[PDB]
Order: C-alpha cells, then structure tokens, then sequence
C-alpha cells in the first residue's frame, strides 16, 4: 500500500491523475518524481520549468554541475539527482522532442530508465511541449513499463482524451 490519492487504474501497474505533478510531490514526498528533462537538463518549460520553479532553482543549480563533471545526457537516457523538497530523488528523463526533431522510436528507450525504480511519480514522457502524440506515449508506457508508474497529466482536456481513449 502507497500513499497516492484520487488515481484511476490502468493496468496492472499504471494509475493516472489529471494533476499538477508539483502539487503531487509535495503531497506524496514519492521516493521518485520523474522530470522529463532535456540532454543539457536546462529546465526552461513544462513539467521541467514547472519542477524547478517549485525547488526554487535549486534543481537547477545542481543540474548545472552534473553536466560540467558529466557532459549531456543522451535522448533516451537518465540521471538520478536529488529531489529536493518534492521528493527524495528525481529522475530526469529525456524523452524525444519532436520539436527538435527528434526520433520517436527513442520513447520505448526512455520509458526502459523507469524500470530501475519500484515505485514512481512521473509525467507523460514527450508530451505536451515535447510535440508527440499523447495516446501514443500513454501506450509505450503501458507497454515498456513493468514497476509502479502513478501518471500525473497537466491538461484536464488531455486527460480526459487519455482516458476516454485508452485500450
Ligand atoms: O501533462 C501534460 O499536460 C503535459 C506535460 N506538461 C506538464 O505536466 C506541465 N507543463 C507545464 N507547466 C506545468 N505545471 C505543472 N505541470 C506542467 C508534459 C509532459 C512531457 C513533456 C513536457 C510537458
């Protein structure tokens, strides 16, 4: 038993929420809030602006040092830093940005890095301003991964599409 609330059940593994995933984290304190990042984890917009903004730049500052010892990440990959005041780690996660012009067969590899964590509170990888299709990524979710994923979704609109839509 976990301690999230109002979250509607997909799979054997997946619960989704129409939500502010800040909100969320300072709610749960889950032991992982996933951030979907960018390979230079600058945390401009989205759910990465919207995570720092509420650790007061503090994700940020530490960011900056991961990459000046570790260079970028690559498009598919992960870090685990702290969580700050949301939680006890955050997992930065870069999905494709189709804005960028980025592969979308890159997704299935992003949503793998979920699998080395049990348990995780986590937005809909490359969504949104990432610019792929939703339905799309919801399914690669369900379909890669196999720990615990508590979906929270921004947009009360997408979310009821998600749901309404949902094989
Ligand atoms: O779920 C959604 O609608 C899409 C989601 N975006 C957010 O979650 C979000 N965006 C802006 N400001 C926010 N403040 C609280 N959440 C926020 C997203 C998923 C993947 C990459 C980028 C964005």
């Amino acid at each position: 038993v976990n301690s999230f609330s109002g979250y509607l059940k997909l799979t054997d593994n997946v619960y989704i929420k129409n939500a502010d995933i800040v909100e969320e984290a300072k709610k749960v304190k889950p032991t992982v809030v996933v951030n979907a990042a960018n390979v230079y984890l600058k945390h401009g917009g989205g759910v990465a602006g919207a995570l720092n903004k509420a650790t007061n730049n503090a994700m940020q500052v530490e960011s900056d040092d991961y990459i000046a010892t570790n260079g970028p990440l690559k498009v598919g990959g992960s870090c685990v830093l702290s969580g700050h005041n949301l939680a006890k780690h955050c997992l930065h996660v870069v999905g494709p940005n189709v804005n960028k012009g980025e592969d979308i067969q890159l997704l299935k590899s992003a949503y793998e890095n979920f699998n080395q964590h049990e348990v995780l509170l986590a937005p809909l990888l490359s969504a949104g301003i990432f610019g792929a299709d939703p339905i799309h990524s919801l399914r690669v979710c369900v379909d890669t991964v196999r720990t615990n994923v508590y979906l929270a979704v921004f947009d009360k609109n997408l979310y009821d599409k998600l749901v309404s839509s949902f094989l």
